[PDB]
DNA sequence: CCACCCCAACA
DNA sequence: CAAA
DNA sequence: CCACCCCAACA
DNA sequence: CAAA
DNA sequence: CCACCCCAACA
DNA sequence: CCACCCCAACA
């Protein structure tokens, strides 16, 4: 039974160069978790409604009033960039390769470890021996058939540990249950009331209450037992590890110079706006950078820090990723935002509950839009624009000073382009399923790659409940026995990428680690400490052009 | 855009004892479903923990 | 004996 | 159109 | 003797 | 992806 | 030994 | 079941 071993140990990165750039990155990763006793051996249907921060007045962004439902299941998820490269790799990776796919996935578990605590030492001062329970379990359950929901840890930044020689955790999976809410909105300190600040009661019609000790398949591992699936084929589409920047304004052939600079410093003219050749949309007899007849509408004005409701309410309305103005507008082109904790960054020995991020503002310049030069114009679209003939950036809407008319904007024509949110290395996410709706997203923001089929199905462990001598379930509350365990996990992720080419003559940007300033990009950042501490930085994937048009 | 019936379709003239009948038409359209949604935007996720 | 504004989803 |  | 920013729509 |  | 909320990507 | 800082002295 017990004695020999189940799995190995890979945390290799396997590189394959084949004919025609086609290289076949093979990732691996041997993570061992520790798995807890869960508190209950229950379901329960658990509710949140913060009256802190939701009876204010202005502090509406701030509901967090959901009704959840905990599983006594512990889940396992490696749906991260982080978990399956090195600062090096990617930086191989992003730094040579041009796009890049997602192929395979076969998860491995093996060496099952089961112990047991006895709180003993009162004849002292107190001491705690661990023993082994070499009949003990720990139920297995992979739901692929993808009937419970999809909750990506990575959301709320529960995943698996980065450095591969730190023991890391699972996450508790709890998912979405219906309620119903109402929420009115209100400023700083107005007046009156807010009225009313209802939950929702069961709605016996959008309720869902699942039981994975019902719908799927448990797995009873014991010590010398051996838990692994198949390997998981990916349908997604390519990634371009490419930035662009052709703006309209750089879009075509560009004006014709009939004067020419004579020595570094002297700048060439056109000729006559209302003299010379070419198209325009607009009614006027001069064409110009700004009028002139392009293929299309780079980026999109997104109206910034709405806010938008319904049933459970609240809720901002994400943006689709753009640079962020020599302005930065950074709330606007929705640059994001991250959070995570010392295994998953964090200068691995900082203090205070603290969280720490690294606002990610894309490269697919070029496309962003700066909200401090809006600007429309009337009918006759007179150029030298009169006041009571304009809308700038400063025009009061509503009645509300700061206020705007940006604010509400939405230029999404049947003329808009856009690049695909690119990767965030460290912490940023991997693949994402699908919302079954009949119509869909174009993209997802929170994934670079989306399953077109189906998608993995999620790993939940836990441990099988350790009895005692006695148990009459008709017991208020049941006695069981300290139970913990450790079991190594190992994951193969493929890929398949391309390399560039290098059609330009000017050198181009990359990522490098310099010396050891203050730079971002400074070793020291990385290499451990006299301890052993460790950071991760999110970086750059995208360093290099790709003439738009 | 002026049509007429009898210049573009054919008709064919039913008397009494006289049948008409058309072909098996196939439809090329995408499917329906019979079941209803309520996950908003605040409830697709992993809730807090 | 219904196929993409005609003969003609031709035969 | 990135595989095949 | 023009195919998806190279060789090379390869042969 | 609902047929095949 | 993971395919589109079951058996069952069936065999 | 150890070969020239990866897969792979490949098979």
């Amino acid at each position: 039974g017990v004695g020999v071993s189940t799995g190995s140990y890979d945390n290799q990165t396997h590189y394959r160069f084949l004919g025609d750039g086609w290289v076949e990155i093979t990732a691996l990763a041997t993570r061992l978790v520790h798995l807890n006793m869960p508190k209950s051996e229950n379901y329960c249907r658990i509710r949140v409604h913060n009256t802190t921060d939701t009876s204010v007045k202005g502090n509406m962004a701030k509901d967090d009033a959901h009704e959840q439902i905990w599983t006594p299941w512990s889940l396992v998820d490696a749906n991260a960039w982080g978990v399956w490269l090195q600062p090096s790799d990617w930086q191989y990776i992003c730094n040579t390769m041009s796009q890049l796919n997602l192929v395979s996935l076969d998860q491995e578990i093996f060496n099952v470890v089961l112990k047991t605590v006895t709180e003993q030492d009162s004849g002292g001062q107190a001491i705690k021996i661990y023993n082994n329970d070499l009949t003990a379990c720990m139920m297995v359950a992979v739901d692929s058939n993808n009937i419970l929901p999809y909750t990506p840890a990575a959301n709320s930044m529960e995943t698996l540990g980065f450095y591969p020689w730190k023991p890391t955790i699972a996450s508790p999976y709890r998912y979405y249950f219906c309620v119903d809410r109402d929420l009115s909105v209100t400023y700083e300190n107005q007046e009156g009331t807010i009225e009313h600040n209802v939950m929702g009661t069961p709605k016996g019609m959008n309720s869902q209450f699942f039981t994975i000790e019902n719908t799927q398949q448990i797995t009873l591992l014991r010590t010398g037992d051996e838990f692994a699936t198949g390997t998981y084929y990916f349908d997604t589409n390519p990634v371009k590890l490419t930035h662009t920047w052709q703006t309209n304004r750089q879009l075509g052939q560009p004006p014709l110079l009939s004067t020419f600079p004579e020595a570094d410093t002297d700048a060439g003219t056109l000729t006559a706006q209302g003299s010379r050749h070419g198209a325009t949309q607009m009614e006027v007899n001069w064409v110009s950078e700004a009028i002139r007849t392009r293929p299309a509408q780079v980026g999109f004005c997104q109206p910034h820090n709405d806010f938008e409701a319904s049933r459970a309410g609240p809720f901002a309305a994400p943006k689709v990723p753009a640079d962020v103005t020599q302005g930065m507008d950074r709330e606007a082109n929705g640059s994001v935002r991250y959070s995570y904790g010392k295994q998953h960054g964090e200068n691995w020995a900082a203090h205070g509950p603290a969280p720490e991020r690294y606002t990610w503002d894309e490269t697919n310049f070029g496309s962003g839009r700066d909200t401090r030069d809006g600007f429309i114009q009337s009918a006759p679209l007179v150029v030298p624009p009169p006041l009571n003939g304009i809308l700038t950036n400063a025009n009061p809407i509503g009645t509300k000073n700061d206020i705007h008319f940006s604010n509400v904007f939405n230029s999404y024509g049947p003329l808009t382009t856009f690049s695909h949110p690119s990767p965030v290395y460290p912490q940023g996410q991997i693949w994402d399923k699908e919302l079954d709706l009949e119509h869909k997203p174009r993209l997802h923001i929170t994934a670079p790659f989306v399953c077109k089929n189906n998608a993995p199905g999620q790993m939940l462990v836990r441990l099988g409940p350790n009895l005692t001598d006695q148990y009459d379930p008709n017991g208020a509350t049941l006695s069981r026995i300290v139970t913990y365990g450790t079991f190594f996990w190992k994951g193969k992720l493929t890929m398949r990428a391309k390399l560039r080419a290098n059609t330009t003559w000017n050198p181009v940007y990359q990522v490098s680690v310099e010396d050891n300033g203050n730079s971002y990009m400074s070793v020291t950042k990385w290499l451990p400490t006299a301890t052993g501490n460790m950071q991760s930085v999110p970086l750059i994937t995208r360093p290099v052009a790709r003439n738009t048009y």
